[PDB]
């Protein structure tokens, strides 16, 4: 509360450590389709479908430009590419099981980063 903090967690090395996390994403063999945005001209339903389009080309021209405050805003971000491809993509299916595999690899450097 006023006057009343918490000891202060060093967050000086937060935007080097996420922006290497998204080049250990942005490199795995299974990013393929989370690389680039949906092309919303040529896949029928997801413009009406996914109110949030989000991929990792997107958080790395927000993350090198200043537009994320804290480092949950960045993983917030990450989660919504798998939680889109969950919604739009069978289970069984390449890309939906690329969703899978990619968020395990993320939500492990993110706890052994940061927890």
């Amino acid at each position: 509360s006023m006057s009343v903090k918490k000891p202060k967690r060093d967050d000086s090395k937060d935007l080097a450590l996420c922006s290497m996390i998204l080049t250990e994403m942005e490199t795995h063999e299974d990013a393929w389709p989370f690389l680039l945005p949906v092309n919303l001209k040529l896949v029928p339903g997801y413009k009406k479908v996914i109110k949030k389009p989000m991929d990792f080309s997107t958080i790395r021209e927000k993350l090198s430009s200043g537009q994320y405050p804290n480092l949950e805003t960045f993983a917030l971000d990450v989660r919504l590419v798998f939680d889109n491809c969950e919604t739009f993509n069978e289970d069984d299916s390449d890309i939906g099981r690329a969703g899978h595999n990619m968020r395990k690899y993320f939500e492990k450097k993110w706890t052994d980063t940061f927890k």
